[PDB]
């Protein structure tokens, strides 16, 4: 009469089993057990969803899983209660729902447990206060699944006819491609402009070197556009008398960043470790299922009281009181953090070197976010030379604070000077510059852009960036995105005939609509109806000849 606990993977099963007694029987479902299949009637059969019959679905047990279903059913017959312990996101809720639907029995037989990490305490708490399956969240997940299916299965065939066979369309994927295509065109159309900078090397009364940058001339910003103007300025600067107009000394500080969320982990791992978003998320999942970090799909910077107490104790013992803020730093269901601050990257079991590196990144970010700010003594010198104004900036680290937990180190240290001091000109160095086009997207900046526009979600950031590449619309080279010709071809056609679908605001709004379903503020089938109404309006027109406003063929 034990209890049956179901999780999605053998890795999760092994970890969670360490924290569940003999009264519990833990079993993996070996992944998703049931899902959508992988003229109009044939279309509906392929999609597994019927937009014309109120979204009736035809789910099918995944290949090779009938055996898993049988195994779970037999285990269920011997259990007094069943605990669905899938991951906490909407996808996890839907997996739990599918499990309940295939196993059967009364709903009172099931409970849905939620935890942000697999630890003795988190599991104990999750099973002490078990919840119920949330159908609104399930409906939100399926609405997303159905919209995505409709776009992929109904737009793609149009692309095969009009542009080229094999092309794949995606609801959000196409919008992400649009971002890259626009950037490509901005760069192609950019016309650089020439401008010069002039630096002066001087010496203080004590003879110390002081480098200055010319900032103004006649009280206006200094920015010569050619050699002639630069040389004329250099001529005046060579003859000028230099003196310190003002010396400003003020204490400044640098605060540590918030603990990671999915988006920021992807950005940091890419920029700091050179890890692609796919690699980062795969390793993060392994760390999470092994019980080393909190759940890797989150947009919350919240930290539990226990987690904060844990890390503050670590800081106090290992760095000292000067590194401990009076009260915890609050940044805000939880950020991505170590499950146990006392577990070092070097101690991780069955984790590859790069996975240890990711853990270390997460660990240092978490520890640093609860440490005190770094303190600097900043100095800005303003120098006058005839009608010119020059500046020099520097700073001295006074207290490392949170930077102590980061790798050992560079900031400029200006010499001691007093307002009114004369400076001796040693050298002048003009430098030609050119304005630059918008920077290309990097994996880090693309994720950031998706987040900024409200198009990406923790569960989709990685998938979006990966798909747009495999589908041949964009490519990454030298760590930067480049739009492919086909990317531009498809994007133009989609913008022309599927304006609403391609619109950034509408796409962000759809994410909001799904959240509304999840929070019982909207009904899933009605949301799908509205989506489909607007969609079919775009599709019907697009299928027509170009002369009638239909999609332009890929020719000439």
């Amino acid at each position: 009469g034990k209890a049956l606990v179901i999780v999605e993977s053998p890795a999760k099963a092994k970890t969670i089993n360490k924290y569940l007694g003999s009264d519990y029987v833990v079993k993996s479902s070996v992944g998703h057990i049931r899902d959508l299949p992988t003229e109009r009637g044939a279309l509906v059969n392929r999609m597994g969803v019927d937009p014309w019959h109120n979204w009736e679905a035809h789910y099918e047990v995944l290949p090779g899983k009938e055996k898993v279903v049988s195994e779970l059913k037999q285990l269920a017959e011997k259990a007094d209660h069943i605990y669905l312990a899938t991951d906490l996101d909407r996808e996890g809720e839907a997996i739990a729902w599918h499990l309940r639907e295939v196993i059967g029995g009364d709903d009172a037989r099931y409970s849905r447990v939620v935890f942000n990490e697999i630890t003795k305490n988190a599991i104990r708490q999750a099973f002490n206060k078990p919840g119920e399956l949330n159908i609104d969240r399930v409906n939100a997940q399926q609405a997303r699944r159905f919209m995505d299916r409709v776009v992929g299965y109904m737009v793609s065939p149009l692309l095969w006819k009009k542009i080229a066979r094999g092309l794949s369309a995606g609801r959000v994927q196409s919008v992400a491609v649009r971002l890259v295509v626009e950037r490509e065109r901005e760069i192609k159309a950019f016309v650089p402009e020439e401008f010069w900078e002039v630096d002066a090397s001087t010496t203080t009364p004590s003879g110390e070197a002081l480098a200055l940058q010319v900032t103004h001339q006649n009280d206006k910003p200094f920015r010569p556009v050619n050699k002639e103007q630069t040389q004329a300025a250099v001529s005046l600067l060579e003859k000028a008398r230099y003196s310190v107009l003002e010396r400003e000394d003020k204490p400044t500080t640098s605060k540590p960043g918030a603990p990671f969320i999915t988006s920021t982990l992807q950005q940091a791992a890419s920029t700091r470790l050179g890890f692609g978003v796919k690699k980062t998320m795969m390793m993060a999942q392994r760390l999470y299922e092994a019980g080393y970090i909190t759940y890797m799909r989150t947009d919350s910077t919240n930290l539990s009281q226990d987690a904060v107490n844990m890390v503050r104790g670590y800081i106090s013992d290992n760095f000292g009181k000067k590194y401990l803020p009076e009260s915890p730093n609050q940044y805000a269901r939880e950020a991505i953090r170590p499950s146990d601050v006392n577990v070092m990257a070097e101690s991780l079991k069955d984790m590859e070197a790069d996975a240890q590196k990711l853990y270390q990144l997460i660990w240092r970010q978490f520890v640093a976010c609860q440490m005190t700010p770094a303190k600097y003594d900043s100095t800005t010198l303003t120098v006058g030379a005839g009608d010119f104004r020059l500046k020099a900036r520097g700073r001295i680290l006074r207290f490392d604070g949170w930077t102590k937990v980061m790798p050992a180190l560079e900031d400029r240290i200006l010499p001691a000077v007093n307002k009114g001091d004369a400076l001796t000109l040693v050298e002048l160095t003009p430098a030609q510059h050119f304005t630059k086009p918008p920077a290309r997207f990097s994996e880090a900046s693309l994720v950031k852009e998706l987040e900024k526009r409200g198009i990406g979600r923790p569960s989709t950031y990685a998938s979006i960036i990966s798909t747009i590449q495999d589908r041949g619309y964009v490519r990454v080279e030298n760590r930067r995105f480049y739009a492919e010709k086909m990317g531009e071809i498809v994007t133009d056609r989609l913008e022309e005939n599927f304006r609403e679908l391609m619109n950034y605001d509408f796409t962000a709004q759809m994410e909001n609509n799904l959240d509304q379903v999840a929070n019982h503020e909207a009904e899933w089938k009605a949301v799908l109806d509205h989506f489909f109404s607007d969609f079919t309006q775009q599709l019907d027109k697009a299928e027509k000849d170009p002369e009638e406003g239909g999609m332009r063929p890929n020719q000439m």
